[PDB]
């Protein structure tokens, strides 16, 4: 699925991202526009062999099984396809417990190289929520 722009927004707000460790919803939408241009099926593959799922693009090298990363954790306790979903439960989940593991949002490369210190509340603006 790819999502509009205040569809998202309002889907992230509904599983509890707005402020959650006090990243604003904004930054999220941020983050998703240019991790994965709101669409949930998006993957990337890295140099490492590892590859990225989903809306957020987390990476099997440390939090899903995709059976073909050696020697990677599994620390969100899925299989990487779950994050590919049309529901954004399990990535939401999951973002949750990779942004409370000590590095905040700077996990996710697009945040922190074209989101962090703009205005992001504009990525909510005009929307219903």
């Amino acid at each position: 699925k790819v999502f509009g722009r205040c569809e998202l927004a309002a889907a992230m707000k509904r599983h509890g991202l707005d402020n959650y460790r006090g990243y604003s919803l904004g930054n999220w939408v941020c983050a998703a526009k240019f991790e994965s241009n709101f669409n949930t099926q998006a993957t990337n593959r890295n140099t490492d062999g590892s590859t990225d799922y989903g809306i957020l693009q987390i990476n099997s090298r440390w939090w899903c099984n995709d059976g073909r990363t050696p020697g990677s954790r599994n620390l969100c306790n899925i299989p990487c396809s779950a994050l590919l979903s049309s529901d954004i439960t399990a990535s939401v989940n999951c973002a949750k417990k990779i942004v409370s593991d000590g590095n905040g949002m700077n996990a996710w490369v697009a945040w922190r190289n074209r989101c962090k210190g703009t205005d992001v509340q504009a990525w909510i603006r005009g929307c219903r929520l």
